[PDB]
């Protein structure tokens, strides 16, 4: 069955899915009203990745199936990079918000922070680019008073992103250990250090 599937059209299908996912979450993350949809999308992604792992059972070093998988990933490098950035941004934001330095800028007794203060703190930390900070501001659910609840903002995307990211990391580690001496997989690993 593995040999039959490896020579079919399946690879093409996977590529198409990787195009949609990378574009969908970025669109869905900007509005809270669609949150219940976004979770479902993430639950789909895991179900794909597991199947990919099922294709690597009993795989020897430098097997042909792993090389085909690496070629398929190289073909959709752009969407893969977008997904990795999507995970890394929130993983870093969760730790940055809880930093003591960031707690200096919040001064309202209710604990909310202004958008200008948020941008000032983000620029002061100097870890994100301008467009990234603008994307965080767009995803922020600021009210009519430009007031941002950082405590709710940080914890919005924890559990589902965790569940998908663990499998993504497992897949990357397996591919790295079973196909050494490939620079493209090395670049993909470098993009996913966090």
């Amino acid at each position: 069955n593995q040999q039959s599937l490896a020579h079919s059209r399946l690879w093409d299908a996977v590529v198409g899915f990787l195009h949609v996912f990378a574009h969908m979450m970025m669109k869905l993350a900007q509005d809270s009203s669609q949150i219940e949809l976004l979770k479902e999308l993430l639950d789909l992604q895991k179900d794909m990745v597991v199947m990919l792992l099922s294709l690597l059972e009993g795989n020897v070093v430098n097997g042909m199936i792993a090389r085909q998988m690496v070629d398929m990933l190289v073909e959709s490098s752009s969407n893969v990079e977008m997904i990795l950035k999507f995970f890394d941004m929130f993983l870093k934001l969760k730790d940055i918000v809880g930093s003591e330095a960031f707690q200096d800028y919040v001064t309202d007794p209710r604990g909310l922070i202004s958008k200008k203060d948020f941008q000032k703190a983000m620029d002061s930390q100097k870890q994100f680019t301008g467009p990234e900070i603008q994307f965080l501001l767009s995803c922020s659910e600021a009210d009519e008073n430009e007031m941002i609840d950082c405590e709710e903002f940080a914890n919005r995307f924890q559990e589902p992103a965790r569940d998908i990211g663990f499998n993504v990391a497992v897949l990357l580690t397996n591919l790295s250990e079973h196909v050494p001496h490939d620079p493209r997989l090395r670049n993909f690993l470098e993009l996913a250090e966090s």
